[PDB]
DNA sequence: CGGCGGTACTG
DNA sequence: CAGTAC
DNA sequence: GCCG
């Protein structure tokens, strides 16, 4: 369907490059222009069509234009040489853009020196120790056999426990990054207590192998670890686990299917609509002072189902496949 | 030009 | 609070 | 980077 593949590949780079390096907002309007490329219905064939492209303005479409006629792009051989360091060292799980810089400001250019000099924290140790375990996207029967690892830890406490996988793999991708489980129980209160019944019973199997995020002494609906199929030469994978009350499911699945900038157009278009979108509900505007400060969240506005969310926003409503932004 | 999603942990 | 993550 |  990308009509315009050759372009967006080339953009992707750069739009890499200015992330890796923290300029986050530039990575931004990168991001919605390529985005609005793969969409198009058509390939791009002048300026005056690109820049009639919501997402798209004159310095993307100068660029779009290059590369179509041309067939290069020149500002990608004026790339600095320290990105592919700092795209090695953001690779690392834990770690960001601030770490990276200041790595390579120490003098690092490899994992090695990383390994050997770096300060490292736990979770940027546990990225560091599986890197290519956490660079390898896993093909989505792996993704599947991991949900029903922990589906069936859940339903074993409590039968009626509903266990979705989300995430790329709710996007029908044919790789997923890592697994996104989200569970619930239409009861409306068994959701609850199942958080550290879960995560001990996945340890004492052996299947979660490390923990980056969890946050236990609070009766808590997020999980950030590492888990590991049973079986010689399986590899580490990561695993995150979400466990919502029932009122608030179809905000969450929402929220976990994304993509991520799925996310952010729709909590814009909310915002704009003077409503307010996030993982736990559709609700009214947020309370502001005179100044515009929040103070104070907005009503709720119940959602049984995502297609009540995208009616409550006028909008469309697209399958989970239609939202790989 | 200023804003750019809403949220949550770790240390 | 800065950094990082979903 | 784009948009209003
Ligand atoms: N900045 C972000 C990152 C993620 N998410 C949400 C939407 C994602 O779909 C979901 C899962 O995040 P992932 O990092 O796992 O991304 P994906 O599952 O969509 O892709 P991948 O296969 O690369 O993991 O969390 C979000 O709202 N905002
Ligand atoms: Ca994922
Ligand atoms: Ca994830």
């Amino acid at each position: 369907t990308n009509h315009n593949l050759h372009i967006t590949e080339k953009l992707e780079v750069l739009a890499k490059a200015y992330s890796v390096q923290g300029d986050k907002w530039r990575a931004l309007g990168y991001a919605k222009a390529i985005n609005a490329l793969k969409s198009f219905h058509k390939p791009v064939t002048s300026y005056q069509e690109a820049c009639s492209i919501p997402g798209i303005g004159k310095r993307m479409a100068e660029k779009i234009i290059e590369i179509l006629e041309s067939g290069h792009l020149r500002k990608l051989d004026h790339i600095s040489e320290s990105v592919p360091v700092l795209e090695l060292f953001s690779n690392i799980w834990g770690a960001g853009t601030k770490t990276a810089q200041m790595w390579y400001q120490q003098g690092f250019r490899s994992l090695e020196d990383i390994r050997s000099q770096a300060s490292l924290t736990t979770q940027q140790a546990i990225g560091l120790k599986h890197y290519s375990d956490f660079l390898e996207r896993m093909p989505r029967e792996e993704a599947t056999e991991i949900e029903q690892t922990v589906q069936k830890a859940a339903q074993a406490f409590n039968s009626g426990l509903l266990c979705v996988a989300c995430g790329s793999y709710r996007r029908g991708k044919a790789t997923c990054g890592d697994v996104d489980v989200a569970i619930t129980h239409p009861d409306g209160r068994s959701h609850r207590g199942i958080f550290s019944r879960l995560l001990d019973s996945l340890r004492q199997e052996g299947f979660l192998t490390d923990d980056l995020v969890s946050q236990e002494e609070n009766g808590q609906q997020k999980y950030l670890g590492v888990c590991r199929l049973p079986g010689p030469g399986r590899r580490h994978r990561r695993l995150d686990i979400i466990v919502v009350p029932y009122s608030e499911f179809a905000c969450a699945l929402l929220y976990f299917t994304g993509s991520a900038h799925f996310n952010r157009s729709m909590r814009a278009l909310a915002k704009t609509k003077g409503m307010s979108l996030s993982e736990h509900a559709l609700s009214t505007a947020v309370v502001r002072n005179t100044h515009g400060c929040k103070v104070g969240p907005g009503r709720v506005l119940p959602t049984p189902t995502e297609k009540d969310v995208f009616r409550l926003l006028g909008l469309p409503y697209r399958e989970p496949a239609e939202r790989d932004w």
